[PDB]
C-alpha cells in the first residue's frame, strides 16, 4: 500500500485502519491522528498489531518495533523503539479538522461546515466518508416483504421486527425482489414500479447501497484568468434574443470556470442555450444531479440547437421516465446532455453543470473526474433547494455549506447574476427579492392582483412524521367553489402526506416544494401545513412561491413569513 498522505500529500505506506475510508497519513500527521481521537489502528503493509501469539494489542501508542517486527509493552523485547514518539510513528518516507470529519457521525450541521471550509483534499475525505456512512445507514432499515396485492397501483406490507421502518416518500427508492426499483406513498399504501410488474405475494423490497468510490479529482479546478476567450470560438452573427448574455458568454471563455446565480425564471436554461449559439463549434456537455434538470435542458436546447448534434445519455439501468427527442447514449454527439451519474469518461470546449444548489461535493468531485474541459459553467440558485442530507437531523445547512460553489457564491458573489425575474407577478417577485435575494432581483411582470395569503394555523395531525393540515385544504375547497378559475391550479406543500390528501379532496394535480423546483405553473396553491423548521424554511419558502406564473393562494401557519408576503389578504 503505497500512497500520499489526505492532509500533506507527503508519500507513506500507513493509512488508518479506524477510518471508514482508510485514508493514507504520513509519520507526522497519523500520530498527530492517533493521538487526539479513539482510532488506534494504523495498517502499512502488515497492520500495526502485537505480534506476540494470541496477543490482542492494536492501539499503536501501546506499541514498539522490536527488530522487524511489532510488539506491546508485555511482548517487546530490550532493544524495541516505541512505535509513537516526537510527534511520528514509525512508517517508510519520514488536522484538527481531518481528525473531527474522520471521527463525527454526520448527524449535526457543524459537520457539514467543516466539510466544505476545510482544504480541497479533506472536502474529497469528507464527501467519500459521508457517502459511505450514507449507504451503510440504508443497511440498518428492516426488508418489506409483501404480505398481499389489491390492485394494480396498491399494495400491503410486513415489516421487520427489531430494525426501524424507513420513510414512506418517493425520495426512498426500494429495489425490488431483481423486479427493479419501486416507490412507495402512503394500512393502504400505493406501489409504484420502475418496471411494469404484476405484484408477486412474498417478493421483498430492499433500499440498494450503491459502492461509494473514491475521489480524486477537485470539487472545483483551480480557477484560471485569460486576457482572451480561449479555445472557443465566438459569432459576430448573433440573435438579439440571446444579446443580453453576450458580455457574460465572453466572460465564459476568459475563466477556467464561472459561476451564475439566476433566481428563479431569470432565465438560466436560456443562457446555458445561449452559450452553445454563441460559440457554435464548441462541444457542450450538459450536465445535472437529476433527471429532470436534464431533460428542464434538452426542452430548451430542442428550441434552438439542431437536433442531430444532441444526445441524450440514458444510464442502461434506467429508473424514470426521461427526454425522448434526442438520439440516445451517442456520447459522440457536439451536445450532450447526461445526469452526474451517468456521465461517460469524455473531454469538452464548455461543460455546463445546471441546478448547483442540489449538488454535492461528490457531485462535484465525479464531474471533475469524467470531464476534462476548457470551460466550466456552474448554474443555479443558492437561495433555492440543496440535496437532502439524509443523515442530518440536528441544526440546519445554511446556503454558503450546500457545495464549494454555493460557498463562493454567497461569500464572494457569484461571477454573474441574472437578476430580472420574467416569470412571477410582481407581489411574488418583491416578497422573494426582500427574503433572500436582498433587494436584488427585479419584477419585470406587473403585480397580477391574484396572489392572495390567508392566515389559518387548522390542526396539524401526522401520519408518522409527515404531516397534514385537513382544516388548510378545507379552506382551499371553499375558496375553489368561489374562484373556479383556480381550478387549473397546482397544489403545493412542504408535505407528501398533505398532498396525498389534498388530491383526494380537491382533485387538484400535487406537488412537494422540493419536486416543483425547476417547474412553474399559471397557478398555485400553497398549505404551508405545519410551523416548523422544514415548512419555514427560506429556500423552500422561496421556491414554493416562485413556481406562479399568474397568481397564487398561500394557506400560512407561521405569522412571520405570511407577514412578510407582499400579497392581498383574504379572511374565512
Ligand atoms: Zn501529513
Ligand atoms: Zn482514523
Ligand atoms: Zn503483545
Amino acid at each position: 500500500a503505497v500512497g500520499a498522505c489526505v492532509l500533506c500529500n507527503s508519500q507513506t505506506s500507513l493509512r488508518c485502519g479506524a477510518c471508514i475510508r482508510r485514508p493514507f497519513l504520513c509519520c507526522k500527521c497519523c500520530y498527530d491522528h492517533v493521538i487526539s481521537t479513539s482510532h488506534k489502528l494504523v495498517l502499512s503493509v502488515n497492520p500495526y498489531v502485537c505480534n506476540a501469539p494470541g496477543c490482542d494489542v492494536t492501539d499503536v501508542t501501546q506499541l514498539y518495533l522490536g527488530g522487524m517486527s511489532y510488539y506491546c509493552k508485555s511482548h517487546k523485547p530490550p532493544i524495541s523503539f516505541p512505535l509513537c514518539a516526537n510527534g511520528q510513528v514509525f512508517g517508510l518516507y519520514k488536522v484538527t479538522d481531518f481528525n473531527a470529519i474522520a471521527t463525527c457521525d454526520w448527524t449535526n450541521a457543524g459537520d457539514y461546515i467543516l466539510a466544505n471550509t476545510c482544504t480541497e483534499r479533506l472536502k474529497l475525505f469528507a464527501a467519500e466518508t459521508l457517502k459511505a456512512t450514507e449507504e451503510t445507514f440504508k443497511l440498518s432499515y428492516g426488508i418489506a416483504t409483501v404480505r398481499e396485492v389489491l390492485s394494480d397501483r396498491e399494495l400491503h406490507l410486513s415489516w421487520e421486527v427489531g430494525k426501524p421502518r424507513p420513510p414512506l416518500n418517493r425520495n426512498y427508492v426500494f429495489t425490488g425482489y431483481q423486479i427493479g426499483e419501486y416507490t412507495f406513498e402512503k394500512d393502504a399504501v400505493v406501489y409504484r414500479g420502475t418496471t411494469t410488474y404484476k405484484l408477486n405475494v412474498g417478493d421483498y423490497f430492499v433500499l440498494t447501497s450503491h459502492t461509494v468510490m473514491p475521489l480524486s479529482a477537485p470539487t472545483l479546478v483551480p480557477q484560471e484568468h485569460y486576457v482572451r476567450i480561449t479555445g472557443l470560438y465566438p459569432t459576430l452573427n448573433i440573435s438579439d434574443e440571446f444579446s443580453s448574455n453576450v458580455a457574460n458568454y465572453q466572460k465564459v471563455g476568459m475563466q477556467k470556470y464561472s459561476t451564475l446565480q439566476g433566481p428563479p425564471g431569470t432565465g438560466k436554461s436560456h443562457f446555458a442555450i445561449g452559450l452553445a449559439l454563441y460559440y457554435p463549434s464548441a462541444r457542450i456537455v450538459y450536465t445535472a444531479c437529476s433527471h429532470a434538470a436534464v431533460d428542464a435542458l434538452c426542452e430548451k436546447a430542442l428550441k434552438y440547437l439542431p437536433i442531430d448534434k444532441c444526445s441524450r445519455i440514458i444510464p442502461a439501468r434506467a429508473r424514470v421516465e426521461c427526454f425522448d427527442k434526442f438520439k440516445v447514449n451517442s456520447t459522440l454527439e457536439q451536445y450532450v446532455f447526461c445526469t452526474v451519474n451517468a456521465l461517460p469518461e469524455t473531454t469538452a470546449d464548455i461543460v455546463v453543470f445546471d441546478e448547483i444548489s442540489m449538488a454535492t461535493n461528490y457531485d462535484l468531485s465525479v464531474v471533475n473526474a469524467r470531464l476534462r474541459a476548457k470551460h466550466y459553467v456552474y448554474i443555479g440558485d443558492p437561495a433555492q433547494l440543496p440535496a437532502p442530507r439524509t443523515l442530518l437531523t440536528k441544526g440546519t445547512l445554511e446556503p454558503e455549506y450546500f457545495n464549494s460553489v454555493c460557498r463562493l457564491m454567497k461569500t464572494i458573489g457569484p461571477d454573474m447574476f441574472l437578476g430580472t425575474c420574467r416569470r412571477c407577478p410582481a407581489e411574488i417577485v418583491d416578497t422573494v427579492s426582500a427574503l433572500v435575494y436582498d433587494n436584488k432581483l427585479k419584477a419585470h411582470k406587473d403585480k397580477s392582483a391574484q396572489c392572495f395569503k390567508m392566515f389559518y394555523k387548522g390542526v396539524i395531525t401526522h401520519d408518522v412524521s409527515s404531516a397534514i393540515n385537513r382544516p388548510q385544504i378545507g379552506v382551499v375547497r371553499e375558496f375553489l367553489t368561489r374562484n373556479p378559475a383556480w381550478r387549473k391550479a397546482v397544489f403545493i406543500s412542504p408535505y407528501n402526506s398533505q398532498n396525498a390528501v389534498a388530491s383526494k379532496i380537491l382533485g387538484l394535480p400535487t406537488q412537494t416544494v422540493d419536486s416543483s423546483q425547476g417547474s412553474e405553473y399559471d397557478y398555485v396553491i400553497f398549505t404551508q401545513t405545519t410551523e416548523t423548521a422544514h415548512s419555514c424554511n427560506v429556500n423552500r419558502f422561496n421556491v414554493a412561491i416562485t413556481r406562479a406564473k399568474v397568481g397564487i393562494l398561500c394557506i400560512m401557519s407561521d405569522r412571520d413569513l405570511y407577514d412578510k408576503l407582499q400579497f392581498t389578504s383574504l379572511e374565512i
